[PDB]
């Protein structure tokens, strides 16, 4: 039958807002220690703190750090699922991430996080971007096309603190900036040592502009994996604009990455949690399952944790290593050609 | 197998250019009269004329007017086609529109036109937009969601003439501006009497902004079907930004509109050409096939031309009314559920 309603951004009075109690349950899923529970509760009691740099940025730093370490970046809904459809509904996302302790990709993570932050009192714009082909898992695409970008396929947040916007992104696993960054041309920071991140406003290589008089510029997020090299090499990760993206834009973007056969997410299973040094309040590495193999990276050192031999091993490994729990129907929904 | 190359914008030296003879063949497909053949030839001989408003705009006006009257806005590639996939390759588009005298939707039309205009010497930026739900063929969507917009799904061009960008769009059938329009906030013009068009820079209804200090603005294209009313009603048609879109962005957008089962293009056959008063150099109406019925509207008056009874009737009508010629494989590719 013809649709009678299409996806939209609800009017302000109709939008999902996570309650104080649901946000507390999210702080517990994040496994906040006492000092950050206390920080979160002070904002719960005074949302005006979420508008300032001095009181809003520290809780924002803590939320983003524990989120990428405890909420998995995963595509299992396209594999271990009977329907293989992505929901971006903020209430269903809450259940998936807080109650079920599952995760997802950039749109599921950052739609949820945007809803949580606005519910805490933050001013949050949903934005859109393009992942660099330098991040492609296809080797010839990395080699020949690293200056190009995908079609719109990434989500990040801009959060307004005091007098400045900050980029916020908890939905890109170990490729992400993994820090709230000031939206500042030329900002650089250590992020997951030895890696550095950089933000620049610049034209991208792909353009029909015949000269600078007609060029446009994007915000470009790059990383330097090894800043100790004599000549720093910056690897592009994604580019984005400040345009407000809508739920139905993400629906278009997610449809492509979830159903176009050239999206690697339709082809291979992947699941990532970042690794924290809690006392030093920094991320130091990541655990990543790709296809059949779990690897732990700490700084520049990478080692294999497990190469799964069977479906049973991979399923138990998702529980024990990632706290990713599947229903019976989800386990049995994996297509036969993808099983171990 | 894993992709070895993804869609990208080619480097300037590898981009498709239409030759002077290919552009001449396009002018004949447009059915230019002699005065516009003369005007086109003068730009083929002196490409610097395409850089000025005084010499570039007249040819631009004539190209866009004859294009929407003579190149069909159609979706038959999703229906009367064995493979039902959309190519955005500018060489294949050339063969489709100039040689085969077929058409397409917004991205096929405007990728082609951008390639042609850049080949004539114009400075052109590919841009992206969202169609208003006020244009939805779904009655309940129109009634309840007219203030909202689709996810990114429209392409238009910005053409820089002299010191001023112009909006150019030959890819929306009867809903389009059907005129090059100056990218000026508040521009209004008659376009297809009695309809008026309007361009405004303004925020759209859907926003997470809690107030105007954090709000964003879009270029918004609205129409007034009946400016004679005591109180003018403006109907939203699409919104866009100046961001340069890439071929791979359009690939994402077209993938949704061509494969998501809530896109109306996946459901119903549609084909439109505009109707010109050639001597008065204005568009006055349109011919539109929708599902099984052809209607002619001239201004505000609409009448049924034909309600097709059989497949043979619809196919002959496409030839006779729209000069849309199908191959035997294309005719026989229509799913049985869609036949008459």
């Amino acid at each position: 039958e013809d649709p009678t309603a299409l996806t939209q951004l609800p009017d302000e009075s109709a939008r999902v807002r996570y309650t104080s109690s649901e946000l507390q349950d999210y702080f517990e899923t994040l496994k906040f220690p006492q000092r950050f529970l206390d920080l979160g509760n002070s904002v719960l009691k005074d949302p005006s703190l979420a508008r300032t740099k001095e009181n809003g940025l520290p809780l924002l730093q803590a939320i983003t750090r524990y989120h990428t370490c405890n909420v998995p970046f995963e595509n299992l809904v396209l594999h271990y699922d009977p329907h293989k459809i992505v929901t971006l509904d903020p209430a269903e996302l809450y259940t998936k991430i807080v109650t079920r302790r599952r995760g997802g990709r950039c749109m599921e993570n950052n739609i949820f996080l945007g809803t949580a932050l606005r519910s805490l009192g933050y001013e949050v714009r949903n934005c859109g971007g393009r992942v660099s082909r330098a991040m492609s898992p296809y080797p010839e695409v990395r080699k020949n096309q690293s200056a190009t970008y995908d079609g719109w396929n990434h989500m990040l947040l801009l959060v307004f603190l005091g007098d400045e916007w900050y980029g916020v992104d908890v939905g890109m696993g170990s490729m992400g900036p993994n820090l709230p960054f000031p939206l500042q041309d030329g900002f650089e920071s250590l992020s997951i040592a030895p890696r550095e991140i950089r933000i620049q406003k610049r034209s991208i290589s792909e353009t029909h502009a015949t000269g600078p008089s007609h060029a446009t510029k994007m915000w470009c997020y790059d990383v330097c994996y090894n800043p100790a090299e004599s000549k720093k090499t910056w690897t592009p990760v994604y580019c984005f604009t400040e345009t407000e993206f809508l739920p139905q834009d993400y629906e278009v973007m997610s449809w492509f990455t979830s159903t176009n056969p050239r999206s690697f997410f339709t082809r291979y299973i992947t699941c990532t949690k970042m690794i924290m040094d809690e006392d030093k309040e920094v991320i130091i590495g990541n655990l990543t399952l790709f296809k059949d193999t779990v690897r732990e990276t700490i700084g520049s050192d990478r080692k294999v944790v497990k190469k799964f031999e069977t479906e049973e091993e991979r399923i138990k490994g998702l529980v024990e290593i990632f706290d990713v729990n599947l229903t019976e129907e989800e386990k049995n929904s994996l297509p036969q050609e993808k099983r171990l």
